[PDB]
């Protein structure tokens, strides 16, 4: 997303909506007024971007406007590319205006498809396949989520932060139209992003992953042919992952394994059977984060 920010001193910030032609000046008719500076024209500078690749297009309408020390001629068109921030200095006393590209890509559940267009209109990208280039935010409704979902698994192991879906809907419903009405986008974002009632879990991502190390050296034996083929996610935690065509083929292996060998079995279903204890991803996750794994591993 594109954020612009500048400047009783009032810190103003605002999320740039695509295709809208924005403008900074002293004239009241601007979306973003700079007060208290005569070096600032009626309409001093304008800009709009459209759907990396989401570059910003600016055109200087004011007397003094400097980008990285090179000075715009009145009317000159210049652009800012979609790293870090970029600042353009305006006026005699330089008023420093900052344009940041915050490449936000969110992984969302399918029922929230109705919000994708809006999110993209404000530079928040969404995805449904866990794809390959990681996302920075996983919208998830765990524990109210499919029992053999790999999504929470993928994010927990990828230290991607997980937030309830109301976070997504509150952002679109509230802080988006309001950031316009009060030029404090940055404060709202950081309230919403640090507000705990949108958190799925009680610990920071990397702390969550820390609870994932008691796996240590253990055999994980599974009936599940998964999206990012599981073994990948768990190659991280350096764990012997073993897959079987039907729970038959897996029960075979247990007899072959020596006694007092530790294993758990990740199956379609939570239930005890043949003395052994069979669990699913969601139960394994939960026992890990809770620490109650012991009541789920078996030994031979």
């Amino acid at each position: 997303m594109w954020v612009v920010r500048y400047q009783s001193i009032s810190f103003i910030s605002c999320c740039l909506q695509a295709f809208k032609t924005y403008s900074i000046g002293r004239s009241s008719k601007n979306p973003l007024i700079i007060k208290n500076d005569k070096s600032i024209s009626r309409q001093h500078i304008t800009f709009k971007w459209e759907i990396k690749h989401s570059s910003l297009c600016l055109v200087n309408k004011g007397k003094l406007t400097s980008l990285n020390k090179k000075f715009m001629k009145v009317g000159e068109t210049f652009t800012i590319n979609a790293l870090k921030s970029t600042i353009i200095e305006l006026g005699t006393t330089p008023i420093r205006i900052e344009f940041e590209w915050i490449n936000e890509v969110w992984n969302i559940p399918p029922h929230l498809t109705q919000f994708r267009t809006m999110l993209s209109e404000y530079g928040i990208s969404t995805e449904i396949s866990i794809n390959d280039i990681p996302a920075n935010l996983m919208i998830s409704d765990y524990p109210k989520s499919e029992d053999n979902s790999i999504r929470e698994l993928y994010a927990l192991v990828s230290t991607i932060p997980m937030k309830k879906s109301r976070f997504l809907m509150e952002l679109c419903n509230t802080l988006l139209p309001t950031s316009k009405t009060n030029l404090k986008f940055d404060e709202m974002w950081n309230d919403m992003i640090s507000n705990p009632e949108y958190n799925v879990f009680d610990f920071d991502p990397n702390i969550l992953l820390s609870k994932f190390m008691r796996l240590n050296n253990i055999r994980v034996l599974t009936t599940i042919k998964s999206e990012p083929r599981l073994s990948s996610l768990l190659r991280t935690f350096n764990i012997n992952l073993f897959a079987f065509d039907n729970i038959d083929s897996l029960y075979k292996y247990v007899d072959s394994l020596e006694a007092s060998t530790e294993y758990l079995i990740l199956t379609t279903t939570d239930k005890k059977e043949n003395g052994k204890i069979l669990c699913t991803i969601k139960t394994m996750l939960t026992s890990i984060i809770d620490g109650t794994l012991s009541a789920v591993i078996n030994m031979k």
